[PDB]
């Protein structure tokens, strides 16, 4: 697997940081040479120095022979550009580029997907983000919904909290209530640091507990935790641009939105725009603001410009005045798991949700697909058993009985259609795909081993 | 008293907005129209359009007339010129002066304290900062201390904590532990709002408990409260800028200081300049260097680059990973008790500090004095009791007699060079200082009328 | 004719200016409210806010029904992005682009000759820039030469010097003293006024002359005026850049040619690059190193670095030192004019050369471009006669026959690739190129009048 | 002679690099690292970056024991604090502040002058800039005035032309034809090069020629060499800002004059603040408005806006448009000296203008300072003969038995108020200040050393 990045900034370099291993030769191209020589001391891989869309910079970085592309540079139409030249001059297969303009994606089809502009896939970071909230948004109580490669199954993360059917059973004592739907912990974060889910873990209050579930029951799951608060009312979003106005338009019509926008020449036109949605102008930290339009009943507050502090320091202001939960966008995801959890429900980053998509992409073909699930070292993945007994080290045996690497928690199996909740006596059949959580994701390549048959 | 203002940027304007009254006549100079528009929607002020230090527009703010020039701009530069053209052409008395400059400051002596440059005083805003964190160091679990233009008395705040002395008791069951010396609780702030202090006022956990004491005997009534925790051993630093070596500095010869600055050239520098400081050259969020370097140790970590949320995230992180108190160094007071309290420690602005200083010198020869205790509306006064029993509403007639405004508590009387707590029983003697709390500062100027006395 | 300007800079701005008038409907888009403005309160046209290649912003310019999409905004990747959006979504035709990175030009046939990237005509200027220079060092004693038609006819300007061969003479005694060539003044500016050439006007000194020849014709006219100096042989580039190395590979094997370039990494790099070049390391304003290589020699002396300054004293210590003629690369176009003719003998802009080179894409969709020569001498433009006799008020009348506005010169006609230098019993045919000199602005509409028929 | 400059910009910078030498030890103090690298590169001199005003970066600097303090910063008020710091706390001598507001200039009597702020002297490029065009049309043909000593010698350039009283004649012609007027042709500027003048040197025409005169007989010279013009009458303004508003009010009850400023509420101020001056609201690039108010009886049209790009297009319109001269305000000084001369009769330029005053200052203290001349004609210095006959290679002989190096002439000897015109047999006394114009900087460090005693 032959791949080029475009760009080494926080997107392509972090694809780049969990891209590197035997399977894949990594090659990063950008026009800053700080930026080079940073991710070159850490990481094996190539770099090349000149602009991502140069004839001779592209065939430099070996385009005619690489098997995927990625585009990741500031500009869309660096990226567009770069996808043009590469196909049109080295034929360079499957062409992945980040498009953070919905102008562009309004016309998808009749610019991309015509194959006009030769993008084989567009990573929509505005999008991704407005899909991802309003997810949330649909399964109150939900802190986090985790996706995979594999879209039959997702994780769905909650906090504990004293007198809760969670805070303060063991794991082991929950198995013993089998009503209807069972589900299995996959991973717990409490104090922001990752634990290895066993039988006899303690669940603490504040933690943050993922449980498996399939892609089509979450909401199942969540009922039969006594975890499904009651359907959010009112929804108070902050910042009228791209992301807010999209979130509000998506909602408008099954929930009660309010919008604030400082901006009175963006706010005007909004207004009109937004055929449900009450639109109003004014500052982030108005308290008469949010008072008059009266915070203390929104049930989530949604702060989503594009300065973080602001975002952080009105979120934490709605909180204050009574808003009953509150999300922030958040740009680099390094911060997300550090401003999360303590007043601040729930952090989203553009940068992860992008990077989450171009995950799923590259590890197509691979054994090993990372989730959307990345904290620190810590990270959910799923593996591929390819291969029979006669080859392979994890078909045919039990799950009990995986020599996985330290760290690590068999969570689900999915199999053709079905999700299967793992179990110490679950015997891994061919082409399954196995969902592991990692306390360490420099294990990975262990695992890669460990589900690598031998040469047939 | 006749004041021009110069510059209506953060401190400026707040500074305009606390001398509004009826004694006052407050001209603020300013060349950006759009933020003298908005100052004058809001307060009765005169604003002038122009170069603060240009000779007309300081005779067009009437500089011959007025009783007190404060140099607020941009620039120290510009705030010398100012108090320098205004002192040659039009005798100006009174010129406060801005200086951020620790190298202007190294030679004050010589430059300000001859009249050469003719500032009469200087506000410098990064030793006030460095001078109060330094002494919150000092008092082992003190939130915050607050201070009046009558340096004889301070408050001190600490938080409730579960199992603590204060957690659980009334204020009136604190008032049976007689032992050595007696305080009074001169306010509360819970969940950021402030509360009256009553007889029978519940304290709750991790509410913001501010106690009268004589500036020379905080560590004594700490010590009496069993709050007084010991004394701090490992002190961290990040941000090797003018406020973290001249902290580091202070600290270095009573304390075990590290000190992290992510510029090689300028930490170097440090690492020879500082005797008894370890210099770091590394980043704030670089997990392995506050571990290698022992975090879980430090007793406090103080966060004083000059992006906040640099600081935030990295105090955020500290915590985290152990260290027992966190400062964060917040730019914007507004943001500050917004962000205090909840994982933060404590926040410091160099703007709060500046003003606060500011209003020292003001509302001197005023009757009342705002101290540097002011959260939304909440703020903690002295007012001067002129006269005797014949014209005063207040001279002669006892605590529990007087017509406060509402939400107004009287804390404590400077009488002299004694400091009295506050007693229903007690009577205001003439010139007085008496110490009051407001849970809303605009009964501020009812204040004034109850301390002014008849015409004589 | 509905024509979409992409960018509303130096180059867009200019452009909407020379095309603003009565058969044209100008709409420039920018992302800048201020610029767009300023071209509104001067122009009457239509200004669109928006990024010049996003579907929405060309769609509501109208690209489904415009005839011309220029794209000159500040990069090559919002052009091609912009010609991509328009013909892919509105089928916009003659999509013409801006492209300078000549890492894009080295790929041209694969990627824009093609279609892979629907530009339809490129226009690259750092090589216009490079073709105008080598033009000049074609025929010495060349000041300057501008093309009109489809590049079929040429101006070539000339100074004229005290014991000249113009000097001195009235305009009608040099066509009685032209054997077998055929020329016509187009153009004269002496002192800082310009004059329209009549019979009776006498060439005095320091003119800055203008004749009209066919482009294949040029040295013809030059050689039989007097007026085409020896061939240069010793010719020193200072900057290695784009244009100087450029430049340089198409000189080095014809020409003696000597470059100077003070970064000594792209120094060594150039030396390798240009087989028949000697590179020198060093600054252009070292007098040690230019006299150490004879400046008193060099008979052209070339500044191409990017900074004018440099440029300028480059040219002036090489003017100074003795080298024959000195010519710069001036990147702020105001200057040009000024900057020309004294002691600098030839100033050649980027930009300039940019609108000249979208302007013949004007002379070729039959549109009458206004242009204003060099220092003001007379703006000069292009028009066709559209109908017969019956429609148009110029179709079969002699140029001699008809009213014509003061200081208004006609310079020839061009008949298919037929170049006739105008006379006075010449006759305009049916969809004629007749190319006049105007010495006012403010006489440009009244011309157009005459060419359009009823 | 120990000398600090603050501030290494235009002219700064400039500065530096024309008293950079022997006998002096500059140092430079900025803020930005780049700039004082590329003057490190070029010259041997101190650097010294840090906060032109801060105490420690002045001591660093070493105001303790520095000569001369020169504060060219970007704003006024690190100007002056940097003089005050220096005072107060180094006894620094002769400080210079460039002070650029006329707010403070305004109050320069109560301010500077008392010693309150301490500057010794202002230097106030808008109005030395007003004080140049003044002195300029005081004398009709005069191109340029340069000046020297303290200020009481100076230069007038002309430019000779056809049929005219310079061309043709010899330079030893012109002092035999001269009946009771002194003077000598200091610098001529031909073709693109510099000549040095001797007495076979025949004017040719459109050279600049350069003569010396006493200060205070400038217009006596020019005149009995016919070159003195009558005296203007129209004058027209663009631009009533400092500059422009200023030099209307010098000019508006000795002369008839016109402004014409495009900010509508500016020109109705200046309607009141101009009692004889004709203010109209306007673009300066428009010719109903520049035809209307008759720009062909406009003697001198002189365009003072902020834009070179203004200035240079509103002139050559009015130059074209028949207006007799035309002077404009050029900011960025390399285009200077090849924007004026052709279409353009003068342009000026504040930066330059700056430096010549920051010289005169030199000039006072007995320093010797280069200086280039218009388009390099001649490089100028003015230096002091020290010594006897005994420790000096100058003083007591006469100046045709000095060995003076190749392209140096001297032009004047200046003895107390006394103004000297140079002649062979005139000596050199003790003190003098002799000066001289080279037309190679390379020769400019070997005078010194005749001027240096042992
Ligand atoms: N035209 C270009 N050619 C090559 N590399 C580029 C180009 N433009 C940007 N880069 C590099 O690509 C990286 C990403 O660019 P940024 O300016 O950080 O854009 P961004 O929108 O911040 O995207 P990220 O990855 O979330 S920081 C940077 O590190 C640049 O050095
Ligand atoms: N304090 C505030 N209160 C209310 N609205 C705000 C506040 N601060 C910013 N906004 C709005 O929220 C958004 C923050 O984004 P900016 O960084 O200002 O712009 P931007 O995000 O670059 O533009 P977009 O939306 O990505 S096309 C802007 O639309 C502001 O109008
Ligand atoms: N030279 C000047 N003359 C007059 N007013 C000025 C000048 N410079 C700045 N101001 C105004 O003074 C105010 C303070 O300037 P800022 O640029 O905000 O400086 P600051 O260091 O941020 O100080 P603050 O008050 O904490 S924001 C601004 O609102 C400016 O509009
Ligand atoms: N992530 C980080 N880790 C460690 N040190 C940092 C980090 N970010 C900033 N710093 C240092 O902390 C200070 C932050 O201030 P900056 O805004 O960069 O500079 P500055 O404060 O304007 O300069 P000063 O100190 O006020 S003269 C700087 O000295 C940085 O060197
Ligand atoms: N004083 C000088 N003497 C000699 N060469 C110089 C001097 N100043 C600049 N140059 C050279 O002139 C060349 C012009 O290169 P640049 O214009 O900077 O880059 P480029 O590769 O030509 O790309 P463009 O077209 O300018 S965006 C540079 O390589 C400089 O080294
Ligand atoms: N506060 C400062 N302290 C020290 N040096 C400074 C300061 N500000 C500017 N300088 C230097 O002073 C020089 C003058 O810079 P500018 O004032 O920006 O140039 P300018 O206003 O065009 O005036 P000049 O000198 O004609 S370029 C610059 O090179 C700066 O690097
Ligand atoms: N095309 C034009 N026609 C007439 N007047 C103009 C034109 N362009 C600019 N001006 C005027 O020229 C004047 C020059 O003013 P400015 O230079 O902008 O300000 P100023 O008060 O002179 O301060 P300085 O010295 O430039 S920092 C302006 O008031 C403009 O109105
Ligand atoms: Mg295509
Ligand atoms: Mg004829
Ligand atoms: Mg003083
Ligand atoms: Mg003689």
């Amino acid at each position: 697997m032959k791949i080029i990045i475009l760009g080494a900034g926080q997107v392509g370099g972090t694809l780049a940081e969990n891209l590197v291993g035997e399977n894949n030769d990594i090659t990063i191209v950008d026009n800053n040479a700080d930026r080079l020589r940073e991710l070159q001391d850490k990481y094996d891989l190539r770099v090349v120095n000149g602009h991502a869309s140069h004839p001779d910079v592209l065939h430099e970085a070996g385009a005619q022979d690489a098997d995927m592309l990625v585009a990741v540079t500031n500009t869309d139409e660096t990226n567009m550009a770069a996808c043009q030249v590469a196909f049109t001059l080295f034929n360079t297969p499957n062409r992945v580029a980040r498009i953070r303009s919905p102008e562009y994606l309004a016309e998808k089809e009749a610019l991309f997907k015509s194959g006009a502009i030769p993008v084989d896939h567009l990573i929509a970071p505005e999008e991704l983000v407005t899909s991802y909230i309003e997810r949330l948004i649909q399964y109150p109580g939900a802190l986090q919904v985790v996706s995979f490669a594999e879209q039959k199954v997702s994780l769905v993360a909650v906090k504990a909290y004293y007198g809760g059917p969670l805070v303060g059973n063991a794991l082991s004592a929950l198995r013993e209530h089998m009503p209807h739907i069972d589900t299995r912990v996959a991973a717990i974060f409490r104090q922001g640091r990752p634990i290895r889910p066993q039988g006899t873990t303690i669940i603490e209050a504040d933690d943050e507990v993922f449980f498996v579930a399939a892609s089509n029951h979450i909401r199942s799951v969540m009922s039969e935790l006594q975890r499904l608060e009651k359907p959010y009312r009112r929804i108070m979003i902050v910042g009228g641009g791209n992301i807010g106005a999209s979130l509000a338009k998506r909602l408008e019509q099954t929930y009660s939105v309010k919008l604030i926008e400082r901006d009175y020449q963006r706010a005007e036109k909004l207004s009109e725009q937004l055929e449900n949605t009450i639109v109003f102008c004014g500052d982030a930290a108005d308290q008469e603001l949010l008072t008059e339009e009266n915070i203390d009943q929104v049930d989530v507050f949604i702060a989503l410009t594009n300065e973080d502090e602001t975002n952080i320091m009105s979120a934490m202001l709605a909180k204050r005045m009574g808003a009953k939960k509150v999300m922030v966008l958040i740009q680099r995801g390094a911060y997300v798991d550090l401003v999360q959890g303590g007043v601040i429900d729930v952090a989203i980053s553009p940068q992860q949700a992008t990077i989450s998509a171009l995950l799923t992409h590259v590890r197509r073909a691979d054994i090993v697909n990372v989730s959307s699930l990345r904290r620190g070292a810590a990270e959910a993945i799923e593996a591929v058993a390819h291969g029979d007994e006669t080859t392979s080290k994890v078909v045919g045996r039990a799950i009990g009985d995986i020599k996985l690497p330290p760290g690590t928690t068999i969570g689900a199996v999915v199999r053709g259609e079905e999700v299967l909740i793992a179990h110490d006596r679950t015997v891994i059949e061919q082409d399954d795909h196995v969902v592991m959580f990692l306390v360490d994701k420099k294990y990975v390549p262990d695992v890669e081993a460990l589900f690598q048959p031998s040469p047939f």
